[PDB]
């Protein structure tokens, strides 16, 4: 019901004061609080985004619900404490653990994302499927980022929510990143009706290379302008920011965008330059991206910077199209 979904938001909007507390001021909290300001992290920006540290006892949380009169059972539903199946007792989901508020598109806290500082695994442990908190719509940012993606015209997509915060901070507002999940068909729905760019900025290794090509065809053929920003080897925004800076990468972001059938066929160049199987098969899908493209502007262009790649004219690659 949607009184039993507000009184699980109310849980997680009280719960983060309590984390918030025990990060910044509690003895416990101090290693958790030395370890995000040395990732750059300063007491305004964890004041700003509510970071929080969950204790070690298992009934931190568990306790002060209890206390507030709230229903154990529900909190176990809001996904804020676990049960053991053997003897049905109730325990905190979220243990010696750095606390990331999870915001619906309202800006309501509906779950937690809690990294580990120590090494533990899982490094990052999220909220499960509540009645409040669905991975396949929730958009971490989205609450702060709409006003920007609808004043720029563009979305930009990165792998995790750390980088957002980071971009964020840096100067770069219209970010989003999914919790650990593919893009879905109801994010893309979301995302269609703020704006028809989207650019994605993944980490700059293999994994997300593939994910580029991955979730950049999968918005292509959903009718998006799709572009992509590739990052130096091995680096993430965060790395990227923490190196370099913050005007380096605002200028970084700003400088190389390509469209998503140009930075396909540049990753492709090798193969179709040496194998003339993955040259005819590469000709045809890339023609097909092209055709995809509902942009006329940028449709001419993507031909004008992939025909060379396969020693043909922009003519020729056009009539293939
Ligand atoms: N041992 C362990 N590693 C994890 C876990 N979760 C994520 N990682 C790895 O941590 C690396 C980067 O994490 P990300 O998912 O990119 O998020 P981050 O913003 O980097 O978190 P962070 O800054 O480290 O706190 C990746 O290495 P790759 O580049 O090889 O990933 P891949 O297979 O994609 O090449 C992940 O595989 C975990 O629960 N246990
Ligand atoms: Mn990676
Ligand atoms: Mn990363
Ligand atoms: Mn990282």
């Amino acid at each position: 019901s949607n009184a039993d979904d507000l009184q699980m938001i109310e849980m997680h909007e009280l719960i983060q004061e309590f984390y918030y507390y025990a990060l910044t001021k509690t003895v416990e909290g101090e290693q958790a609080l030395t370890y995000l300001q040395e990732r750059g992290f300063t007491d305004a920006l964890i004041k700003e985004r509510g970071i929080g540290f969950a204790p070690d006892s298992s009934h931190f949380c568990h306790d002060f619900l209890q206390k507030k009169g709230y229903d154990i059972e529900l909190a176990y539903e809001a996904g804020l404490l676990s049960r053991n199946e053997e003897n049905f007792s109730y325990y905190d989901r979220f243990r010696n653990r750095i606390m990331f508020p999870l915001k619906n598109a309202q800006g309501r806290i509906v779950g937690y994302s809690g990294r580990t500082y120590t090494g533990q695994e899982p490094k990052y442990l999220n909220s499960p499927e509540t009645p409040i908190f669905q991975k396949r719509k929730l958009l971490y940012n989205l609450d702060k980022a709409r006003k920007s993606i609808r004043k720029l015209d563009e979305i930009v997509l990165l792998e995790g929510f750390m980088d957002v915060i980071k971009s964020d901070t840096a100067g770069l507002k219209n970010v989003v990143a999914t919790m650990g999940t593919q893009l879905s068909d109801e994010h893309i729905t979301f995302i269609r009706k703020l704006t028809s760019n989207i650019t994605l900025m993944f980490d700059g290794d293999f994994a997300g290379s593939e994910a580029t090509l991955k979730t950049g065809q999968h918005l292509l053929q959903q009718g998006l302008n799709v572009f992509v920003i590739q990052l130096p080897s091995g680096m993430d925004p965060d790395e990227y920011i923490g190196k370099y800076g913050n005007d380096a990468f605002t200028t970084f972001v700003k400088n190389d965008k390509k469209s998503f059938a140009h930075y396909k066929v540049s990753i492709l160049k090798d193969e179709i330059a040496h194998n003339d199987l993955s040259y005819e098969r590469y000709l045809k899908e890339l023609s097909h991206d092209i055709s995809l493209m509902k942009s006329s502007i940028l449709q001419q262009k993507a031909i004008n910077d992939v025909a060379p790649f396969f020693n043909v004219s922009p003519e020729q690659l056009a009539n293939e199209i």
